[PDB]
């Protein structure tokens, strides 16, 4: 590997605008009272893509990165025919992340969460002895496993035992990757909790989610990629969200790009979208509140066990911190859709049909979000439109493959006693 330089940055809480130097895996700023993320402000104002052979971090200008991982896949972006066609747009762009080897697109667990996982994983210190923690509907914990287990990093996940289904892999997975699951019937966000029940044990830290800038950082390469390859900013970004990260880091994308200047200087509007009945961001964006409407938690959980795409789950995502998504939306005069499982089968079976590889129902949505979005005559036939496939390949990837599946120590109940969880994990590692 090549001569490599840990990526220069500073932080920024966005509430405030305080500056300061990262200690290290800062997900906030201390000196602010407010929820606010923080944003990293990086010394090398204008992008410079490195070459090839860098993978993922071809991108390390913009990410908080102290060394680089091997086998790192970027996103691809190409020009839609297909998919264009159908839709009469000539400007269609397609970002895609997973598995689809025609195109250049190699990222094996089919997810861009691997982006997360290469991004966090490389701003970790490499002498970091405590369990990395992190909680996941499964495409997030399928990507840290693959990439903490190829680099021996302990990672301790927490996913919903409905979930599970999710972390299949080509091999057996180092022993440094443990998995601990909330019980049957919870959600995403109860995996969250039994996390932050496990965090209170010495000896783990969080990942942080859309908290930590190598998250959201790595997601953003997404748009980077498309930016780099089109040769400036679209005017449209479809993403379907669950937590909002990814469209928050276009955002911040956006703006870093302009500041470079070299590409244009619009800004591209956020088109992200949900999964109904699971709307809870939808619903507070179209009143054009920044506050989350009351979600009764029994019937948030029969929602999420209603839609197709289990990722879109959320019931505690960044919406309302400083710098979250109803920021992002209000700050790029963005749209919220709903799709309904029905729309995103079609959505697929059209994605397949036209661009040749399978997609998950996730991007199934935000791909239903187009195909409305531009039949209620919102875009522009010549408009430059992004559409991040945000998971790929699943099937053609399984296909003839011995699957291997991580399956928890522990299942917990929904409310766990702190004492047993602590304890569990702490033996888990020892
Ligand atoms: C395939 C897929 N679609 C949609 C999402 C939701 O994206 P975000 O994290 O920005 O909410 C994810 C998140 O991991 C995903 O993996």
């Amino acid at each position: 590997m090549k001569d490599f330089t840990p990526t220069p940055y500073t932080l920024e809480c966005v509430a405030t605008g305080r500056e300061f130097e990262d200690t290290g895996w800062m997900l906030a700023d201390p000196q602010c009272k407010t929820p606010s993320l923080v944003r990293a402000k990086y010394a090398r104002r204008q992008l410079e893509v490195k070459p090839d052979e860098y993978g993922f971090y071809k991108f390390c200008d913009w990410l908080p990165v102290r060394r680089m991982l091997k086998g790192s896949s970027a996103p691809v972006t190409y020009k839609s025919k297909g998919l264009a066609r159908h839709l009469g747009l000539e400007n269609l762009y397609i970002t895609f992340n997973g598995y689809y080897p025609a195109i250049g697109a190699t990222m094996s667990t089919c997810s861009f969460k691997e982006t997360e996982a290469f991004s966090v994983c490389a701003r970790a210190a490499e002498d970091e002895e405590r369990v990395l923690v992190v909680a996941s509907a499964g495409n997030t914990a399928r990507a840290f496993a693959k990439v903490c287990s190829d680099n021996h990093i302990k990672l301790l996940l927490s996913v919903p035992y409905d979930n599970i289904e999710a972390l299949w892999f080509e091999h057996p997975l180092n022993p440094c990757v443990k998995l601990i699951s909330c019980e049957k019937g919870g959600d995403y966000f109860d995996a969250i909790h039994l996390s932050d029940i496990a965090l209170k044990g010495p000896g783990f830290y969080a990942e942080g989610g859309a908290k930590n800038i190598a998250r959201r950082d790595g997601m953003a390469t997404t748009v980077l990629s498309a930016v780099t390859t089109i040769g400036r900013i679209p005017d449209y970004y479809f993403q379907a969200v669950g937590s909002g990260t990814g469209a928050i880091a276009a955002w911040e994308a956006n703006m870093r790009l302009i500041e470079d200047g070299r590409f244009g200087s619009n800004t591209m509007k956020l088109m992200v979208s949900q999964n109904a009945p699971f709307v809870p961001m939808y619903d507070a964006w179209q009143a054009g509140s920044r506050k989350m409407l009351a979600y009764e938690d029994d019937k948030a959980r029969r929602d999420a066990e209603i839609i197709d795409a289990k990722v879109l789950s959320n019931r505690r995502p960044p919406y309302g911190i400083t710098g979250g998504l109803y920021d992002a939306l209000k700050a790029t005069g963005g749209e919220f859709f709903v799709a309904t499982n029905a729309m995103a089968r079609k959505a697929r079976k059209l994605f397949k049909e036209l661009e040749g590889v399978d997609i998950y129902s996730a991007s199934g949505v935000a791909l239903a979000s187009l195909v409305n979005a531009v039949a209620a005559g919102k875009i522009e036939k010549d408009a430059v439109v992004m559409l991040n496939i945000t998971g790929g390949g699943e099937e053609h990837f399984k296909e003839d493959k011995e699957l291997w599946y991580l399956k928890p120590s522990h299942v917990f109940p929904l409310e766990p006693d702190t004492d047993d969880v602590v304890a569990k994990v702490e033996a888990l590692f020892a």
